[PDB]
């Protein structure tokens, strides 16, 4: 496995991150997939309180039990509805304080490495949120703070308050892929200046960028993109890669990216996808990828 | 139930708040009244250490036992005499530190949502008080701070120190009703600028604004006000409301108000009064209320 | 009993403070003397780690066991040698951190009300000391900080750092009596500006100001002072006081004084001396005291 | 034993410090050597998490068990690899937070006196490191911070952040001896201005400065230096010292030095070497040492 700094911090994450979003997958298949990720040298695990409604955190806690704590980077989330009523969601001191001990118990740990504000909450002043994170860092319950689906101006505001209060703000989680490049415009450049690295989701666009679908619904209902993806296969085999490994390597060519999240409940896919870590793609190949995909790419 | 932001904060309170001030009401009637409040969708409960001398907090703790913590906003107080001698009252570091664990034990909770300085204490420097609140917020024993019966200049001073020390100052508890409008002059406008919402008491003026008394002693000894209140009954029925529901809706028309406190040991009154939540009153009706009440209104 | 503010703080102390410095006094006589102080309405108790080498703190803890915590102001000290070697004394983070839990255990309490730096330590930077006090205030182990036998410039420096770090600096303990008035020149005026009240020791000058000695060694070896003290007896009886009660009232006439410490292992003396609390002395009597004592007074 | 201030702090260290770096030395010989150090009046013990991989800390904890805590200054380290993967080393919040409880358990103590950043970590922002130390000082797990093998500009940066955050930065651990004087140029002068004292290692240059080797490999492969060391023997006996005692006294003549570390698993050497504490060397002898050693001295 290869490792990157998560923003300007002493924290190293694996370049491939395992995410266990949940649903009718048996527990036993979730557990053996996490085990496959460990066997592939994945250190860094992404989850959320809301995922399978607490089931995702509980299964990760069980699967990683026994792994020395220093070998794991545990990332989880707060912000999505996990209780009833208007205080059972969002980023208030109340919801965050009433969320963190549940996540620690289910993950079976003393501290969360990265704790991500899951969606910006316009009702919570960022002074309220960041002082709550300060209290949790002082208490040793979280080490580092992240954000997902935040306006760039709010990321900047949070990073500034964090620096003043000694709360490390080091992580942003965008949607990012060969097809979805919205974050290249403003998010990644801003994050890089602020000392924040990306941990990227939908990197395989839910299987569309594995080349598996011949002529999610957004691209599946388009035979043009599916045909253009099939034409990356020669480019991939040229580099001794699967289309999946090429799509994952492509994300990791961005120097603003710390890690690429993979989902999969197939042991063989996890091991194969993990081998994307460390792969340099030639300038020539990156120009030929943009040509093949053309106007199917979202900016 | 309808919900408002408590000042500029991520905290939502129910627009109707249940207060259990105590006395010879049997425990069983207190408990069934709190239960009626829960059944009406009341999330937000007001009490104090001093109320029935600890009995109010103990009965609320018992009645709310089993309710998921995230569904409740628990408000309690410190400042009134609860022990013997000059350190058994007021807002000193000593009295606050020696008060908070008693309130947590009696309420059966890890944290108080809103902890209200009950009456301004001229002997305690506000730097002493606010650093004590900072220590309790750091420790996770209180989330948010409120005040009751404070001069406006002291509210402003506390809000400023709070912002610097990361202590949310979000709540003020005035006397406010169709008849008592003293807080409209300075308190509510100042509080709104400072990001503080009102949780209002004596909203029914101890039953005078239910229309129940035909021709507390302040208005009961005046047949003029009692006659003028009886004349709100047609205005109320016009709107499909009881006089009680009209009085409660009237308070909630103020955008500086987060919640209106109801007291009642009658299940039917609690359920009926709770239905005031969310009711818009027409401009026409608000002009006709001021006409009927005329000079009985205190400004 | 009468009570004063301890400096600019919400803390009230009894005007008469019981000190239990120790030695061959049986435990049973120490315990019954503390009990006599409680019976006289004394709330405020002074001791030190070093006193009878931990025995003073242990006996006070035993005697006050069962008294509601809010009714007591416990004052103890750190700085004098209590262990072997150069880290077994002074005001270093190390010695203070290794001292406080011993004092809490022996006093049988969760927090010390007033914790006094016993003698200024030139080897400890005041930033080191005050940040250690900050950590103990945050932790809820001490409420308020005091000082004894400090240069005035160091009191000022400590008060400034305290205000910045949210550490209340409210108490100074000088030697002060009708005969010893050194603190009137600089200490009391400076302390009053800084919001610090005096808790005064040797107020009876070890029995010299009881009028008991007819014609400590400093004044005992002078028949002039002993004769002048005997001549305060008519002035005292004029005011319906013992010479002891007059000496204690005299200290309490200073508005910079919060409390006067009494030592005594005699129940009758404790009860009699406690009645000094609240006594106003006429301007006429204060001029006649200075005349009788004349040049025996130390300035 | 003689004692010095560790930088500008209230902490006193013994002028001779015992270091137990580990290997096939039986436990019983390590334990009896630490015991010999205690018998010689050594209070101050240096170790590291990494030393004999946790064995050094465990053996020190066992040997010092029963010694009153106030009589000991325990120094340990973090930064060297103690776990697998890139988060099992360095100075990140993660590695420091996951290291400190292990060191406390193995040393059998509530707090480490001096906790030394073992080698500067270019991947960890010093704001991240110093806020982690702040959290540990607030929590009472460490008292004072030190550094080893740091660039002088980073020492200065850390000392500045420490002063702002109330983290005492008082200790630097250089290689320093009669032969190795690199730290005289910049490190010691800078440290003295910043209020940091030296605790020095390789003071006997691994036995080369005992005079024991007649005509480590750096000097052992040079018969010139070994011959020049043998010629310090008359100078040493002139002063009633062994060559070992002269080498240790020489380091302690520097006023920027708080302590000199000795390693030895020989009880007789420990007791003899400890007697170097407090020895003044004449100006004449210090000029004759520089003459004998000449150009073998590294600046
Ligand atoms: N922060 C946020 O807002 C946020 C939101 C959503 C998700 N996330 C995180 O990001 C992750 C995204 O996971 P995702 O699965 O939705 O998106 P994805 O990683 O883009 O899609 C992975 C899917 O593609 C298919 N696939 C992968 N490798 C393959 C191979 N070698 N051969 C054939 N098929 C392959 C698999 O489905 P088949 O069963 O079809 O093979 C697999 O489940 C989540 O686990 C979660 O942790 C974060
Ligand atoms: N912060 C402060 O300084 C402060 C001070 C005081 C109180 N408070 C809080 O505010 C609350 C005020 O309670 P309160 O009862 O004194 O004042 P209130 O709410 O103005 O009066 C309520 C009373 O009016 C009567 N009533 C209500 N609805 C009725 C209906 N539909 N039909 C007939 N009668 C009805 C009931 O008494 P009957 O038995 O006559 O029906 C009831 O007890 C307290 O519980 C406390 O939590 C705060
Ligand atoms: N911060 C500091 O540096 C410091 C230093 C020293 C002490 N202190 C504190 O201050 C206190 C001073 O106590 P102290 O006893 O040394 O000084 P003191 O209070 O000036 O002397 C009291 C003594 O005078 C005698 N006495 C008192 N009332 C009497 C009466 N009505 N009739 C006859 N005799 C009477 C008693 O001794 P007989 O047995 O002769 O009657 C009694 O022990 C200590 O307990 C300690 O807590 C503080
Ligand atoms: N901060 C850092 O980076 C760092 C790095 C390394 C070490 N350190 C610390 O500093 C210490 C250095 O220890 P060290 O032993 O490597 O270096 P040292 O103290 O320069 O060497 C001591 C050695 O010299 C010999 N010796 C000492 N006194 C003697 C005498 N009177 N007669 C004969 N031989 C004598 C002994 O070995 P024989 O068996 O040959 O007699 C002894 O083991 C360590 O224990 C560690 O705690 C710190």
């Amino acid at each position: 496995m290869e490792f990157r700094s998560l923003g300007r911090s002493g924290l190293s994450v694996s370049e491939i991150v395992y995410g266990n979003l949940l649903d009718d997958t048996p527990d036993e298949v979730v557990l053996s997939s996490i085990r496959a990720a460990l066997d592939a040298g994945v250190t860094t695990f992404d989850t959320a309180d809301v995922y399978g409604m607490f089931r995702s955190e509980s299964l990760l806690g069980r699967a990683l039990a026994g792994t020395p704590r220093e070998e794991l980077v545990l990332c989880t989330k707060v912000g999505m509805p996990t209780g009833f009523g208007p205080n059972g969601r969002g980023l208030s001191r109340k919801h965050v304080m009433e969320s963190v001990d549940g996540s620690l118990r289910r993950l079976r740990v003393d501290h969360i490495d990265v704790y991500t504000a899951h969606r910006y909450d316009p009702a919570t002043p960022l002074e309220e949120l960041m002082w709550t994170f300060s209290d949790l860092v002082r208490a040793g319950k979280i080490l580092y703070v992240g954000m997902s689906e935040w306006p760039v101006e709010r990321i900047a505001e949070a990073a500034g308050i964090g620096a003043r209060l000694g709360v490390p703000v080091i992580c942003h989680m965008p949607r990012y892929s060969m097809l979805w490049r919205a974050p290249e415009a403003e998010v990644i450049p801003a994050c890089r200046d602020l000392g924040i690295g990306q941990i990227c989701y939908f990197t395989l666009e839910q299987g569309v960028l594995t080349g598996k679908y011949a002529p999610m619904r957004r691209w599946l209902d388009d035979d043009k993109v599916l045909g253009r993806v099939e034409r990356l296969r020669p480019l991939a085999e040229e580099a001794g890669l699967t289309t999946a490994q090429l799509a994952l390597a492509w994300v990791l060519q961005n120097p603003g990216v710390s890690g690429a999240v993979i989902g999969s409940f197939n042991a063989e896919q996890v091991l194969a996808n993990a081998e994307s870590a460390g792969v340099r793609l030639e300038t020539d190949l990156l120009v030929r990828i943009d040509e093949v995909l053309g106007d199917s790419v979202v900016h």
